């Protein structure tokens, strides 16, 4: 499912999740999974 992991230890996890998912607002960190909308 996940584009990539979300690690809380990575303070830029939301930026990285958006990058994975194509840009601003496109990725959500849901616990340990980055999910694209």
């Amino acid at each position: 499912a996940m584009c990539m992991p979300c690690f809380t230890t990575d303070h830029q996890m939301a930026r990285k999740c958006d990058d994975c998912c194509g840009g601003k607002g496109r990725g959500k960190c849901k616990g340990p999974q980055c999910l694209c909308r």
